[PDB]
């Protein structure tokens, strides 16, 4: 199955998903002098104050923290959005180093890392009948840059070592995903897919300008995390990360002047 190896990554994927080829496919270069400012964008509500989070997940490719999306809770309106979009599940991309491991990218620029807050338009009922729709998900995409610890993120960090290899899980309740935000919400949005199979077109991508920042220690032990299972072989999981893809027929719009 897929991966990011030479032999299963992302040059592979459209072997099996051709959509991999398609017309709105993530991440993307966000090149800022092209993006414009959108005045018809309405004000970005973040409201995760009751957010339920339950367990963390190591799937293979990257970690999963998982929420209670059975109610409306943590959501995410405004914006390019309409209606109410409720968030499932975060997880992060990543580096071999430092100077690599966003899938977005910033005038080229890459950043150590991302984090992707997944979210569900709730007038879809479900995520699985929400992928089947062009606008089914929201994902609130984050930069990581090494340099003070995020003091939100610990709690992530040190459960790591419980879940180092595919198919691990843990407990993860009351974890408050409001630490992983950083001070402005200043961002860029436009029209993509997932980034890993089944890389579906179904996402209103919102990325945030400003990066968070976390310490290398921090990140240093994301690259712990295995992506083999358990008695098998160890290969580090590092470099989960698409690169850009052809903007095609798109727009990137700013939500500030
Ligand atoms: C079943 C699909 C799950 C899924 C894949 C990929 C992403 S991402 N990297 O945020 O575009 C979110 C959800
Ligand atoms: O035709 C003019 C319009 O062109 C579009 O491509 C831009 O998104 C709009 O901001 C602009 O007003
Ligand atoms: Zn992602």
């Amino acid at each position: 199955h897929w991966g990011y190896g030479k032999h299963n990554g992302p040059e592979h994927w459209h072997k099996d998903f051709p959509i991999a080829k398609g017309e709105r496919q993530s991440p993307v270069d966000i090149d800022t002098h092209t993006a414009k400012y959108d005045p018809s964008l309405k004000p970005l509500s973040v409201s995760y104050d009751q957010a339920t989070s339950l367990r963390i997940l190591n799937n293979g490719h990257a970690f999963n923290v998982e929420f209670d999306d059975s109610q409306d809770k943590a959501v995410l309106k405004g914006g390019p959005l309409d209606g109410t979009y409720r968030l499932i599940q975060f997880h992060f991309h990543w580096g071999s180093l430092d100077g690599q491991g966003s899938e977005h990218t910033v005038d080229k620029k890459k950043y150590a890392a991302e984090l992707h807050l997944v979210h569900w338009n709730t007038k879809y009922g479900d995520f699985g009948k929400a992928v089947q729709q062009p606008d089914g998900l929201a994902v609130l995409g984050i930069f990581l840059k090494v340099g003070s610890a995020k003091p939100g993120l610990q709690k992530v960090v040190d459960v790591l070592d419980s879940i180092k290899t595919k198919g691990k899980s843990a407990d993860f309740t009351n974890f408050d995903p409001r630490g992983l935000l950083p001070e402005s919400l200043d961002y860029w949005t436009y029209p993509g897919s997932l980034t890993t199979p089944p890389l579906l077109e179904c996402v209103t991508w919102i990325v945030l300008k400003e990066p968070i920042s976390v310490s290398s220690e921090q990140v240093l032990k994301f690259r712990k995390l295995n992506f083999n299972g358990e008695g098998e072989p160890e290969e580090l999981m590092v470099d989960n990360w698409r690169p850009a893809q052809p903007l095609k027929n798109r727009q990137i719009k700013a939500s500030f002047k």
